[PDB]
């Protein structure tokens, strides 16, 4: 997880 998922749709 390259912060992407995480870093974006999450918040």
């Amino acid at each position: 997880g390259s912060n992407k998922g995480a870093i974006i749709g999450l918040m």
